[PDB]
């Protein structure tokens, strides 16, 4: 909400009204060079329809006094009359009025006006610039036609703003039987407005494109230096697009390289040895969900890191405060601190069949299975059958880190899963600040591996308390 | 498996049939231009071939109720009468089957539409664009070297129909000698089909690639407009094919200016070092073998470092189990335990006349040989005395590391070898952790040492007899 | 300091005359293949200003006698005449030397070298190269819009020489009538060197960029040895000018193009968990403001992560000291602390109207206020009563984060501000490691809760005395 | 050392031989085409100096009969007579011998097939696309101009033949006034064949880079049908340039467009606030060490995760195994066995004032420095002075891996220094394969302690004496 008597730029109403002038600017795009090179006075069929778009422009400049705008240094979006006003007055105000005033005042003042003046409203091509710099930052636009888009209107531009000084050229002439189009047609000057204009046109865009025919071609000297100028334009302009299409092609199919050759070097290394299909299609199971929980792990950890902690910590406090308390080892510990642990809590993705806990792991950290099965096993001898086969909602390295004792058994996967994160000196450091629940997770510690039944796990059971002697 | 009368989309003799048509489809992408450009009525050498390929669309349209289509929902081949049936009803089956009526037909409804008419069978080129598209999501197929020939495709399809548009705009004038043709040639509507439609095709293609004689060019205003308007396609069109053969190129030669930037590392590194000439070879005598044959698909291990292993080692056993059974070590052991013996080895590739295992030398490793040859060698007062050569499947330098006795004859591999390496330690924490197999392998190499029946080598039976008293 | 009469390279005064040189040798550039093209023998309007121009190079050449030369294996201005002097005099002395003796000296030996000897002056082109050289290294220009610049210049000096060397040769021609331009123009050895330097300057570009019109053409076959040469030079040219400017493109969209991959993923992300459209507003309202104001360079944190936190710490004291010394609590503490105290800070800047700490809260962190402006309102009976602001150097939270009470009230940014972060518990684990400074702090908050008089923030009395007692 | 009367293809003075072929084939490049299209029957200037060359090539036949060939399977040299024969005779021996005829036995053949036998010789020209293939994935050549004589010779080729081709088009003609060289020259068979070249060389040049002028142009059917596929093969070739030269410059500057923006980041971000220029170059003088040392350290990894461990247990026992022995700790143990530490010491590197580790961190590794200075310092209640500072051959990090105690200070680097390291259960895993010398190491580091005097040092020698119970 706003002051009374103010819209604000990002209103939909007025931004629907922006986008209309947009197409008059098209408009008079197209026709303030046409009467610059075409015509010496305000013919009728075009001097209404131009005194009508210089009037839709009239009412604009006013209804920017009403129009508040975002400030920079603050991000506000400032709706002070008086200082609306003085932002515009120093910026735009006097050209958006002086290509404004209609041809007819102009023409009162000096009959050799009309082109030029006529001229100055190609300032309106501003909005066009704004528009296309505003769509490209948009996200539900095809930044390709957005940007295949513009090329089009500035080499369509180009085009027709060359035709029509390379005519006026030719039309001032002393006389005409010596101009670019007088060599070809006898008299152009009696010839209908629309062959003189498609001619015209037509040796633009045959310079434009190269082709060049040779057909119409500079006849003296002013031609010759407009046709300099031109052509060394286009040589910048055609490099420009070459140039443009390529980055837009490149780096539209920039990712797929890297995850291609691999799977094409995988199966290409297994058909060198033609080994069962049992397994082929068990391995490029694991090439794609590799390339994808790492995407998944890439995308996620940058937006999250780009965000404060006063947010970041209500998204992973959203995700899974609900699953941070059917955590066995949790159950009793005050409210609030169970805030803490959850706002650090880095969630990781594994591909399935992948180790994320081996044995004899220094103790660093302990992990939260929130979704997937994952399954239990020691190693011995070299023989290891599972053990247990931990799903949602437990925990798993939890003893290792607490007793700072080495890891007592590997966690593999069986679906791809996602998994909590906690560093020892983290959660260790955590306690430390409110100790009046450090031992509550102490003991229910200890009642889980009186709970369980397991005889030489509960052997890692009694050596602990002569700890706690 | 599907129901009776219906036939999967991804059968072979479905597949050549859609091939077939795909040629038929180029035919009629070459014939109805044509024929909307330089011709009025249809005559009988192509009044008739065209009829066939409408009879061949038809025998499709109708063979296209006994098909079964696949669905992203359910990756499954739905095999019934009536969702078929419904999908092609309602998705195109009119489009097809209006791109069939044969021109004889619509001559008959109204003399003018031939040539607007029989250019609506161009509707066919949706089966080559659907080519193309399963082509592209392959693997024996380059993805570039085929977005390329789609170009070149399209670029002759554009120069192709342009050269007919213009020759129409260009004979339906009144008056001929004002046209961009009859300002050359004064009776071209005298000349043959095949001297017209080359001329055409000259100027189109002339256009298209800016060169531009400039000898024919358009006359009046119809033709002007028309040029406008294939010169801005072309200006697009052009700047499209040189994006996308740089895209082509980028990936043509990234990997041979990969393999000399490796090179490139390996002496920026050798050098800060100031290694020497002795050494400084050796290493690109294996990173120029390495990426030689990384080229083959026989170097393979990076499909091997990106697996856990986990799945690995699933895949390795598959490969040198068969060939580490026959090892007279192992002979006679429990299968779970050499089993992991072959998940821990690593695999490297020798350059011929090199030296793995030199002579004299800590008895630190022992390999295990998987392809190629090599040979024992002894250094007999400073000269080179050969041994018994080793072949394909068997063991080296394992005398050294189960008896801590230096090194006995060096190796040189006489061809380009490819062995399996396990070192002395990661094998001893594997056999003493269940030592009560582990002694059936200390027995296996002392009735194997009495095999052996030489002085040096029964001097292998003191030294483990050694250990019997030691 | 360097010795006496000798000037560094690196003075001020001097490199504006270097630059005055180099618009001095874009004269040349123009002016020596004009003269070898278009005229015979130094004529006045052109005679005096050119020996002009020789003047300002015969200076040149005495005066880099008196300037010192860096020195990659010192980095050091060596400053001796005796060395100095060994140094021009071998490398290119000479040749500078012979490129300034003025035409009308060379005039009386030989009436025919004058065009071909002052294309010996073009030898003064490599103060241009030199420039360009400069202008890369050296983080104030765009250089892809130098390497850019360089091509405009070289193309169009391409462009010139050519349409020199070109009218030469017709000039030169024994019969001008069978000649390029004498084709044409029937008397064109009596028209002004301008419509003759504009006419062969106009073939000169209708052939660089491949338009050929083809009024201007070779006629004979020394013509047609030039143009192979030229036509072959272009095509060489502009396939490098359309691979460099591919290059300044790609690098001139990259920021564009990954500002909006970031929102894309940072939709992804939010997309597979589902998350509330409340909150996947925010995300996307700080993201945006991390990419504008990034843009600003206010963001620079991206700069600041990189160095190592010994380092790192050393500018963030720099900074936020002199603000952190006027907090009320910090007050009167010994500066080693402080020090450390201000590293373990991080900065997030906050989008106006966004609830950095609410009403009520668990007491979790605790901020410093670096820039902008927020303010207190508490949530009572659902209307919205604002308290006294907070200005740009206080402290927020601060009652919580210390006497464990649910956030006293909410704090909405009137502004965009950026505030300093410090959790409870990083920063108790550094007081209760220097319990000798922490009471200290604790008296310092008392006592500022004296000086306020006010109903509940005096509760904070009261609500404390429980830490006496319990 | 091969067997007698055999040449090895890497020879020298045979390398230097093939090289002098590749001139004699770009003589036929020119002279086979031209003499397709200018000529009708050996006129001497040229058929002199053409059975020359057919002897250079038929002397060569005979050499390749003598020439060892590397049989990639096994990547030897292989030296049989008889087999060298055999590989030959069924690859190339036939065209080899075919393209060597000289022009006169054909001609007695059938008058008309000089021209076409003459082309071809152009088989010869698999030598160049030989020799190209190698250069550029050599090293001491610039791959840069490599590839930029490759695009000249292509373009050079294509321009050529062309023209010859389009040239007898006109000469072959019924009557040569239809011509597209005979609308122009009123009778151009007269004319020089200097003459002749140069315009047919001109048409060709000018079609090829699309300026088309236009004064020579085809005429008639057969002149539009060639030019027609002329055209359509530089659309192709031109788009194959164009594609080349981008990749050579947007490739040629892939690191150095990583690298500038985070300087100017830096010092933009250093004049946004303008401090000091004390530290202002002191940041900006570490992200080029920085970049120096993730670059050095990427790249040693690189190529020494290629080679095989014997050979890499050689770099490492000649870079380091002199030092490693004048660490205290290792001092007496066994010789055999400090080999196999040397091997597995993975040598990283090191900026300047960066924390190698840091205190209070579970045991993974210890380190041992190989040159520069780094120094000591822990963290006591947060006033961190130096403790001690150590140089070339001393190890830190040496107590808390071997206790399994968390580390006790803290290391930061006062220069940029490489330093080895060790992880702790491959050092684990090591000793207990021979703990024959476990005895002597594990006790040598306590005296150590006892040569060390400090006061607050032995206080984790003070539970060493019951680490021994
Ligand atoms: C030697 C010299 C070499 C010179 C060569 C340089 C190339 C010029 C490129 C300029 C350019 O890209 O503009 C830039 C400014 O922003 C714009 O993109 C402006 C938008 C164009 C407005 C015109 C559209 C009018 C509507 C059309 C109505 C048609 C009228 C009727 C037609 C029949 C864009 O830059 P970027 O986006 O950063 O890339
Ligand atoms: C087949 C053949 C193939 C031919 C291919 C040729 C293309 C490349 C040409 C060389 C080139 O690019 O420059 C190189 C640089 O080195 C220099 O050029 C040195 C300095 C040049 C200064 C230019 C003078 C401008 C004077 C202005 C006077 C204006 C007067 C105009 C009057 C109207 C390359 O650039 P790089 O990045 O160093 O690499
Ligand atoms: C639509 C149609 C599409 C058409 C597309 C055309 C593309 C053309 C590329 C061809 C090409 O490069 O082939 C290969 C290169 O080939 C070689 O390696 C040969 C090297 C040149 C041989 C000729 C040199 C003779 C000496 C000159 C003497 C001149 C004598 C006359 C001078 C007056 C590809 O190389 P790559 O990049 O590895 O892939
Ligand atoms: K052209
Ligand atoms: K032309
Ligand atoms: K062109």
């Amino acid at each position: 909400k706003l002051r009374r008597f103010v819209v604000s730029p990002y209103d939909h109403k007025y931004r629907i009204w922006e986008a209309f002038l947009v197409v008059l600017v098209v408009y008079t795009a197209w026709v303030s060079p046409f009467e610059f090179g075409f015509l010496r006075k305000p013919r009728p069929p075009l001097s209404i329809t131009d005194n009508i778009v210089n009037a839709f422009f009239a009412i604009d400049i006013i209804m920017t006094f009403f129009v508040g705008y975002l400030d920079k240094s603050t991000y506000l979006i400032v709706d002070d009359r008086k200082q609306i006003a003085f932002k515009y007055l120093r910026s735009w105000f006097l050209l958006d009025l002086v290509s404004t005033i209609p041809s007819e005042a102009a023409m009162r003042i000096s009959s050799q006006s009309y082109g030029l003046f006529n001229m100055l409203r190609l300032w309106r091509l501003r909005r066009v610039g704004a528009l296309f710099a505003r769509l490209e930052k948009d996200r539900n636009f095809n930044y390709f036609w957005v940007r295949c888009a513009k090329l089009v209107c500035v080499t369509l531009f180009a085009v027709h703003c060359a035709a029509c000084f390379y005519y006026l050229i030719a039309a001032r002439n002393s006389n005409p039987a010596k101009t670019w189009i007088g060599a070809n047609v006898a008299n152009f000057l009696e010839e209908s407005l629309w062959m003189r204009y498609v001619t015209s046109m037509y040796w633009s865009i045959t310079t434009l494109t190269t082709v060049g025919y040779g057909d119409l071609h500079p006849v003296n000297t002013k031609e010759m230096i407009f046709d300099i100028f031109y052509m060394l334009f286009n040589l910048g302009l055609t490099a420009y697009l070459i140039g443009n299409m390529t980055n837009l092609v490149v780096h539209g199919t920039s990712r797929t390289r890297n995850f291609r050759d691999t799977i094409q070097a995988a199966s290409n290394f297994a058909h060198r040895n033609h080994l069962p299909p049992r397994l082929q299609d068990q391995m490029l199971a694991h090439l794609c969900l590799k390339y994808r929980t790492d995407s998944e792990g890439l995308q996620q950890q940058e937006t999250l890191d780009a965000l404060p902690k006063a947010i970041r910590s209500s998204i992973s406090h959203f995700l899974f405060y609900s699953l941070m308390d059917k955590v066995y080892l949790f159950r009793g510990v005050s409210n609030d601190l169970l805030f803490q642990l959850v706002s650090e809590m880095k969630a990781e993705y594994f591909p399935p069949k992948e180790d994320v806990i081996l044995q004899n792991e220094a103790p660093t950290d302990f992990y939260i299975l929130v979704n997937g099965t994952a399954d239990l096993v020691d190693v011995d001898t070299g023989t290891e059958s599972i053990v247990r086969e931990v799903k949602a909602g437990d925990i798993i390295g939890e003893i290792g880190v607490l007793c700072y004792r080495p890891q007592l058994f590997t966690v593999r996967t069986k679906r791809l899963c996602q998994l909590l994160r906690m560093n020892r000196t983290t959660f260790l450091n955590i306690i430390q600040a409110n100790v009046g629940d450090g031992t509550i997770i102490m003991n229910n510690l200890l009642q889980h591996l009186k709970e369980m039944n397991d005889p030489v796990m509960t052997n890692v059971l009694l050596e602990i308390e002569n700890m706690l002697a």
